[PDB]
């Protein structure tokens, strides 16, 4: 029993963390195979972040004006190019810990982990959701850039995210490990705002399963919905439209509960519309929004990496 | 900024994590150097489960009866031993990813990070604290136990909880390192169920203050009271009584913060008369109560 946030193990991402340095800026890189990638920003300084050209600062560079150092080795670096937003530093040495990899980039509603990390140095793990407004509400400090995020499908890391930088409200901001941005964000210092968000409305719906499951089941109720008027309710909440495909992605579970997603749907707007009247559900007072599908079906069955 | 319920990376951990088998059950070994730390009731049956003899299961087994299979590889048992509710199987390779460890007790409130394990391979890892009443709020499935909670400061691992049951109300029990159980609980299949549990004020005063470095006031208010009068109304609403060691360790948040102990515990007291009114303090509409005042400095400043 029980239903926790939680992330992957992070074990074969930490061993590709290192540390880069350019000038007076130190960040953190993934290390994997022969190549170093971390965020172009770190090619600039102060002024240079106003209105970078990034083309610009780059062609001055020399491959010994970036210090790379994994553990207390450092590596040298033998060339270096721009893909986007994300510099690619060719080092002399594979990774010997180099795992089973992918890049790919997600959409808003998943999730994955992300491992925190400073000089190099992994400090935290945690679990996120790309926003729909394509932020994330992480926990980052100064030095926390290059931090990544992830998932594992099997033996095989997906990496689906690279941390540039901290929005001022507080959310963060970042790319794939392509070097696109997720959201209609820039790397530069000036004046940048996420867009009003919306709640993952399969998401919440995942999560209200996962409480059944644990055996807490007092929002459930006689009624069923159609998709339509579910989604005028959605709307008037500042919820995602649900679709057929979530309908479909959310079958195996509304089969194993006994309840149907549209019967859910009934219960969640009645949440909506009357709020919890004092009760919780799975420890919470709000409702959640940070579980997919996929990870209820995963933790709620002990899935293994 | 931001702050969420941060996990320590796990890689260390799972580096030592094995899979035990004696007969037809399979649970998580801890493998250190050259020795094996498991639940002991791996060794029993069904028969068993109520009224266990563990000494006399032990005396009647081999070396050979236990299996000890890391990743591909089996490891060869050349020695067991029990050590409270703990069995410590000595085993003929020592583990070449052993990190630098210790082993701690903790007290209620301390949080730790799990790495759930099956079959000897990590599941996942979560943020837990010990519950007044000596439970954690995990989440565990069959074939979980053995599974090993821990800490990471700088580049030792503490290990502090081991995982052994759940009990009917859903929550989980589980020993030190060294084989003792955490609250009066006992290895064995018997009705037992944990003490009310309680919030665990002196987190609840860390997160309200990582609140208040987070850029967050709304809840603040003109009063301050004694540390008697808050404990009289904390203890009305089930929260742990404060105590002037809580209060001595929440100094260096008062001092970075401007905002001295009591008049936070005058806040708190307010935030349980009143609810939230709708709002949010860190994203939640609850009071948190899994943050240590170590883990705010940590994450914060
Ligand atoms: O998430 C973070 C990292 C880092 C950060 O946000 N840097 C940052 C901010 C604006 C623009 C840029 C770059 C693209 C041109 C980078 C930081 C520094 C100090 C305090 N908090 C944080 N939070
Ligand atoms: O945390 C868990 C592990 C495991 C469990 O609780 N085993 C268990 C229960 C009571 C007593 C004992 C031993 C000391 C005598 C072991 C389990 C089995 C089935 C369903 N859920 C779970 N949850």
């Amino acid at each position: 029993s029980g239903f926790r946030k939680m992330a992957f193990p992070s074990g074969k991402v930490e061993g590709c963390m290192v540390q880069v340095t350019c000038g007076t800026t130190t960040l953190n890189g993934l290390w994997l195979d022969d190549v170093v990638y971390c965020p172009r920003h770190v090619i600039c300084t102060s002024e240079d972040m106003l209105n970078p050209n990034y083309e610009d600062l780059l062609i001055r560079k020399s491959n010994h004006n970036f210090l790379v150092q994994a553990g207390n080795v450092q590596l040298r670096v033998i060339g270096h190019s721009m893909q986007n937003c994300v510099l690619k530093l060719k080092v002399d040495t594979a990774n010997p810990k180099t795992p089973k990899y992918k890049f790919v980039r997600i959409q808003p509603g998943q999730t994955f982990s992300v491992l925190a990390c400073y000089n190099g140095s992994p400090s935290g793990v945690y679990q996120c959701a790309m926003r729909p407004n394509f932020t994330i509400k992480g926990s980052f400090l100064n030095g926390s850039c290059g931090s990544v995020g992830f998932n594992i499908d099997y033996d095989c890391v997906s990496f689906c995210y690279m941390h540039h930088m901290e929005l001022p409200t507080g959310v963060h901001a970042g790319t794939d490990l392509e070097g696109n941005f997720y959201g209609p964000f820039v790397d530069r210092q000036t004046a940048q705002a996420a867009g009003t968000d919306t709640t993952i409305t399969v998401n919440v719906l995942a999560w209200l399963y996962a409480a059944v499951i644990n055996g807490d089941r007092w929002f459930l109720n006689r009624f069923t919905t159609t998709l339509n008027d579910f989604n005028l309710v959605a709307m008037k909440y500042n919820y995602e439209p649900l679709t057929q495909d979530h309908v479909d992605i959310l079958g195996p579970l509304s089969a194993q509960t006994g309840i149907a997603v549209l019967d859910m749907c009934a219960s969640l707007k009645e949440l909506l519309q009357n709020g919890m009247n004092g009760r919780t559900i799975l420890g919470s007072a709000l409702l959640e929004d940070e579980f997919t599908p996929f990870d209820v079906v995963r933790q709620c069955s002990g899935v293994t990496f």
